[PDB]
């Protein structure tokens, strides 16, 4: 029936500044050599990603959605919202985000600015007595950092961003906000991930392997899901935010919103010409995750009774997707997958790699990310979440005139402390190279899901304890995949070996002994893995007084 855009012709034009690599990258030059494989997606690809989402969409639902849907607005009903006042809804605007057509941009935003508090009020009167006219949005490519795959056809095209103006990102907060901290853990429950750490996300799926007598698990994942998502899923959603206790002045703007903004309107590229019209999700809007996350969550589980999944578990993270079921037999389980997928591709969730019904926990990747097992010094089995370190080690070595990669390593180094990568290479560098600059005791800034957290690197070891436990300093043996990839990896992108790094952090964990203080118990903890006769490692009392709560939520 309905195509996900048409397009004028007009180009997905660049929002400012495009940056250029540099012939020297001194912090990351040191980490690896090949350069030349680290890219950043450009607008001008933004024409190919045009091409591979615009698609005419076909949904046919069945009595298994029909279900779940009334399941889920049931689920819904429980939720009570408020609206956000102005203000409120004006200081979650970010210090930087894009400003406004109407002279004014963030800073004011977030300073409570007369000028922008005004216009803002205005926006929000207008979506209350206009309930159709469309809102127009700004297309934008977005830009991230990847390694060159040629096995996947050289470099990967930018996504699509589409998003209002600023005025009107204010007055979603009003409206949804309080809805997107409350719908998504209401009606999924344990199933919603973004409610776990790397940690808790591992004990989940540990336990739900365990319950199963006979376990088999598979991931799935959808292919460009923002134009998949049909204007009946948009206004499903709306049905489903509805459904909770609501003032009825968030009501009408709530379906104001859904009719002007979300299921679709008219683009413009930031030279300011019509780009193209859209019809599904734009991914830039507040209910972005929430409504992905919902979306999938429904198909998911529709799908799972068209297939006859048993005894399912689910963990939703926008549309990535974990079920560990009952296993029927390997030759039942292979024909219910494909059932799954059929159904899956009804409902205009069609699939990227299609899915596969596996036996081991460690085979199973969603979220970028696997379970892996590492032994301790006695034996112990021991847990924690991994992945390929192919993308971190590129954006590790991003690095231009506005922008430092060393935010990413934190990042990394905190949420992947247990992993041989992080251990070895990310925190041996990491703390080479502030110790070089004198920064060791200088906060960074550690990025999570929208927010940003202050840390100080010599705050590492009691933060990961907080994170990952005293086993995140002690793992003693890896796993034949996990060797075999972060070698590969580090090959891949003309870093040294794993045993090149071993001597390196020997040096760097000597100078962080030197030094005494703060900076001696991250080198005894954080590289107690490369001395021959390793000290015992105790609690740390400042852990314990770390309240990292909101760090993997949202
Ligand atoms: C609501 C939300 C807001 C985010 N805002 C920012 C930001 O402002 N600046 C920034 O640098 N990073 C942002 N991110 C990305 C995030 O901080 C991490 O880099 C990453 O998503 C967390 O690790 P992962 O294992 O989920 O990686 P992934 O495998 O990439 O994530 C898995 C799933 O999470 C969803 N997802 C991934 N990236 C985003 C995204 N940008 N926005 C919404 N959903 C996404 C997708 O549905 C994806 O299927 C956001 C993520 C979410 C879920
Ligand atoms: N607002 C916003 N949403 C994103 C971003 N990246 C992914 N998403 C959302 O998550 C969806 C699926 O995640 P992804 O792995 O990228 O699948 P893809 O769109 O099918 O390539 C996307 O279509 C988005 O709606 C982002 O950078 N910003
Ligand atoms: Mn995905
Ligand atoms: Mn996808």
């Amino acid at each position: 029936s309905s195509m996900s855009y048409s397009w004028t012709g007009a180009l997905i034009t660049p929002c400012g500044p495009e940056e250029e690599k540099l012939p020297i990258n001194p912090l990351s030059n040191s980490l690896l050599r090949y350069h030349n494989k680290v890219y950043c997606t450009t607008s001008k690809s933004a024409s190919q990603r045009a091409k591979k989402v615009t698609f005419d969409r076909t949904q046919v639902l069945d009595a298994h959605y029909d279900s779940v849907l009334k399941d889920i607005k049931l689920a819904a009903s429980k939720v009570s919202a408020r609206l956000l006042t102005l203000q409120q809804a004006c200081q979650l605007t970010p210090p930087h985000s894009a400003r406004s057509k109407y002279g004014f941009g963030a800073k004011e935003v977030r300073s409570l600015s007369g000028r922008a508090v005004n216009h803002i009020k205005s926006v929000w009167k207008d979506l209350l007595e206009d309930p159709q006219t469309p809102i127009p949005t700004t297309i934008m490519a977005k830009n991230e950092v990847f390694c060159v795959d040629p096995a996947k056809g050289g470099k990967k095209p930018a996504r699509l961003i589409v998003y209002p103006d600023l005025g009107v990102r204010v007055c979603e907060k009003m409206a949804l906000y309080d809805i997107t901290q409350k719908l998504p853990q209401a009606v999924m429950g344990a199933s919603y991930g973004f409610q776990y750490s790397p940690a808790q996300r591992v004990e989940y799926l540990l336990k739900a392997w365990a319950e199963k007598k006979d376990p088999m698990g598979f991931s799935y994942d959808t292919r460009h899901f923002d134009s998949t998502v049909t204007e009946r899923d948009i206004r499903t959603e709306e049905s489903i935010y509805q459904a909770c206790s609501l003032p009825e002045e968030a009501r009408t703007a709530i379906h104001s919103l859904t009719e002007r903004l979300y299921v679709g309107g008219p683009m413009f590229n930031s030279k300011g010409q019509t780009c193209g019209y859209r019809r599904c999700r734009a991914s830039g809007v507040l209910t972005t995750s929430m409504g992905n996350t919902i979306t999938c969550y429904v198909k998911a589980l529709a799908a799972c009774k068209a297939a006859g999944i048993v005894a399912p578990t689910m963990l939703v993270c926008g549309d990535d997707l974990i079920v560990i079921s009952e296993s029927q037999g390997t030759e039942e389980d292979e024909r219910n997958l494909r059932a799954f997928t059929e159904a899956m591709t009804r409902y205009s969730a069609p699939p990227g790699d299609p899915p596969r019904p596996e036996y081991d926990l460690e085979l199973i990747t969603s979220c970028s990310s696997n379970v892996s097992v590492a032994l301790g010094p006695r034996g112990r089995r021991r847990y924690y979440l991994t992945r390929d370190p192919t993308t971190p080690l590129a954006r590790a070595a991003w690095e231009t005139v506005r922008h430092s990669p060393i935010n990413s390593w934190l990042g990394n180094i905190i949420q992947y402390a247990p992993t041989i990568w992080v251990r070895m290479v990310l925190m041996t560098h990491f703390f080479s190279i502030l110790m070089v600059q004198d920064t060791l005791d200088q906060n960074l800034n550690f990025e999570m899901y929208g927010s940003v957290y202050s840390v100080n690197p010599l705050d590492l070891p009691a933060i990961i304890e907080r994170l990952h436990g005293l086993d995140a300093f002690s793992m003693h043996t890896y796993s034949h995949h996990e060797l075999t990839r972060v070698a590969s990896a580090l090959r891949k992108l003309g870093a040294p070996p794993l045993r090149v790094w071993k001597s390196r952090a020997r040096a760097v964990r000597a100078s962080l002994i030197s030094r005494g203080g703060k900076a001696a118990v991250c080198g005894r903890y954080l590289f107690n893995w490369a001395v021959k006769t390793k000290l015992k490692l105790t609690p740390l009392p400042e852990a314990r007084l770390l309240d990292l709560s909101s760090w993997f939520t949202v």
